[PDB]
């Protein structure tokens, strides 16, 4: 019989990593795991036939279900209208998603014995966790087109004061602009989530921001988290020895730079989207990274690669060229989601079978085996014969079968 | 005097800890050696309290009169500095009004000694990063949103015609932030002509990062004037020197960055810039090791700067009576470049050959093992640094003074 698994959304993607997604479920999931899956197809074209309304529908089913699995997708500027013949320059999924059921991203690099690291110093994890929800992923930003005047409004529901600040008087010539916001819940249940994570592991939290700059945007971000340390957790993290500590983001990346890891990173929705690549990259790969989306209500988690749709790798493909693209990230977003789908079912078979997946992925490298990116790893990019490493087909393969070994060598 | 005649230099004075640095940069390494035209500011956070942040406009005007600026780091207040120095009002940033005012793009990179290991193990060659000095988040209007309610921004036609509403949020629930922000077209302009002309003077490749994919608008534009620029003027010359110019998404970039040789210009925006200035300068060594100069679109005018702040931490242990070993280097290399400006501009020999002096003793030096304890850490890890491997701030001055009057001496 195969596994009895539950309901899990699942969301299909884009070019390179579309196709790795067709090759998991066929060699590493269908054949052991039956699941009440409820699929949606986030491909560029679904997503414009629809008018999006498909990224809508797949969000409030994560809602309702609880777990999600998505595969990386397109978000689309000019270029990428010309390309697929687009209605309209549809708004990112991800960030249609994680608008919609907000909570914190936790971003961990995949860490296997064998590879090098860039980064000397890292012999701990760095877990970033990125703020879901607003900032520059749900701004309103628009061209100016010749001179005027910019200003931004606020108006009370409850009819006290109305303010207008002055943002720009464009005198010649015209530019860009933009509005962004974020909201006190958000934040409050952003540093929750980071200080829970950071007791989670016993290890200290640090929160960046510039509120030099932003003296009122990000000051609202450091004080709400003081607040909370101050009145929920610092007695907490006196009896782990652990701290909390807020720096300046410029100070921040020259720290990490420098530490030995082992540290919590509370990063706004921006910061954590660029430095989670920098971190994965730090380590080995960015198809080496974890990303888990967990929702407030500390029931629903969204699991994803951190990585895109590997666009490049893809060119190659269509072109018949031998590609070597990572799997891992993708693999460990179903690991990922089918292990808290077992945690919130108390599902024991389900469960072991998800950390045999990612065990098996481990096992697979540091025995050897490994696509291009972690050859490069281990001999510099000059030194990588093509017999250092297995193309994505062949190393896709290889999982299938120490899989299959794993799950029969255990009953 | 007998001394070097430099002519006319607009010097910043700054707080805390690069505010001691200065001090002795001037009486151990230049005053000796060159007369100048001195025209000073002082950026200390108590003087700008005391002229109202006044004092930070009128040194911005000195720089467009003389052309050459020098800038030791300041302290930006937020509430905490407002208590600590019982501050009238939470001032600007004065990099942020002094850039505002110049407008152009701040070039930064790292010093390099053979030396000193890096953290980052492929960086073999030089990474310039090309930041956008104009605008976004260090011009912009930020405010607490106190609780429910419409946030919206609206664009008002000069000319007389349609005004435009877009809706930001609707708060429903609680308050929380808002804020607008814009940049120029000029301005963005000159930045993608400066950081065209850098990659074709330097000989590398030229790489922008933004995030147009979320940014349609606002980051589109920046690719788009970028791309136009570089196809009717610079793209021609790319290829006849076997360079390329690429747009990439701001994360996939600094993965990019991270497993590279180096050899790149890298056009960053304003945040950007800032934020992975510093992420580069760590990896090859130290925040102490990175030059920074502004660079002004009339070609004429330029404000050096360490890209480090005031080193408040290093301040601190000095006002407890703890030894410090803060490195100098960056804020020596401020005054290197301002005065080899300066030399270029007046056609000054004497002048130009004592600002590389300068900074070749500082390489020397290092090279020769003296030097201070971030560096001493490069080599052999924090852990296992010991008080000998390195000199204290005040030693490593001094021993600087003695290198550079030695050469000095030698060369007449
Ligand atoms: N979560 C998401 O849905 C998500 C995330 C980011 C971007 N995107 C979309 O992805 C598309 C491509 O964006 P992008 O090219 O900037 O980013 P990307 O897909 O992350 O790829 C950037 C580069 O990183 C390396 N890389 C990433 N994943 C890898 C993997 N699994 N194995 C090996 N190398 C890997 C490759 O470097 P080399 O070229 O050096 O081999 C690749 O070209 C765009 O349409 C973007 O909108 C979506
Ligand atoms: N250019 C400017 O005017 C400028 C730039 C940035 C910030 N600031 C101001 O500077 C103040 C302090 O900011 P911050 O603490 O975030 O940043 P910082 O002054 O750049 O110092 C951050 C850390 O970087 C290391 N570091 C920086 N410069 C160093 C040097 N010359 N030698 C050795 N180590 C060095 C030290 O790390 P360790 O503690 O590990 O030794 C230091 O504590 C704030 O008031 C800020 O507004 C101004
Ligand atoms: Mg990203
Ligand atoms: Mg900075």
């Amino acid at each position: 019989r195969k596994i009895q698994g539950g309901s899990v959304v699942e969301m299909q993607g884009d070019e390179m990593t579309r196709i790795i997604w067709e090759l998991i479920k066929e060699k590493l999931i269908l054949p052991y795991v039956e699941l009440d899956l409820h699929s949606y197809d986030l491909g560029i074209e679904n997503r414009d036939a629809t008018n999006d309304q498909v990224t809508k529908d797949a969000a409030e089913a994560i809602k309702k279900y609880n777990v999600g699995v998505k595969c990386a997708t397109i978000t689309p500027d000019e270029k990428r209208v010309e390309e697929f013949k687009l209605k309209q320059m549809w708004k990112s999924p991800n960030g249609t998603i994680r608008n919609i059921l907000g909570g914190t991203v936790f971003r961990e690099a995949i860490i296997c014995k064998n590879i090098p690291r860039l980064v000397t110093g890292w012999v701990k994890p760095i877990i970033i966790g990125r703020h879901a929800y607003g900032d520059q992923y749900r701004a309103t930003d628009f061209v100016v087109p010749g001179p005027g005047k910019v200003e931004i409004t606020y108006t009370p529901k409850d009819g006290t004061q109305k303010v207008t600040y002055m943002v720009h008087d464009f005198e010649e010539g015209g530019g860009v602009a933009m509005g962004m916001y974020n909201q006190d819940k958000s934040i409050e249940d952003f540093a929750h989530s980071s200080f829970q994570m950071a007791l989670s592991k016993g290890w200290p939290l640090y929160l960046s921001t510039k509120n030099t700059i932003l003296k009122k945007y990000d000051g609202r971000f450091k004080d709400i988290f003081q607040e909370i340390y101050d009145k929920k957790y610092k007695s907490q993290f006196e009896a782990q020895k652990i701290c909390y500590e807020h720096r300046l983001i410029d100070d921040m990346v020259a720290q990490a730079m420098k530490s030995e890891g082992g540290f919590i990173w509370a990063c706004k929705n921006y910061d954590g989207d660029v430095q989670s690549d920098s971190v994965a990259q730090g380590y080995g790969s960015l198809g080496m990274m974890t990303s888990v989306l967990i929702c407030p209500d500390g029931k629903t988690v969204e699991a994803e690669a951190a990585h895109g749709t590997v666009t490049r790798h893809y060119r190659m493909y269509q072109k018949g060229q031998e590609t070597s693209t990572n799997p891992i990230a993708s693999i460990f977003a179903w690991s990922r989601g089918l292990a808290h789908r077992a945690k919130l079912d108390n599902n024991t078979e389900l469960s072991f079978f998800a950390k045999a997946l990612e065990d098996v992925c481990i096992e697979t490298i540091e025995a050897g085996f490994m696509t291009k990116d972690l050859a490069a790893c281990i001999k510099g990019l000059p030194n990588v014969q093509r017999s250092d490493y297995l193309n994505t087909f062949e190393f896709m393969d290889k999982l299938g079968e120490n899989l299959k070994a794993k799950l029969a060598q255990a009953k």
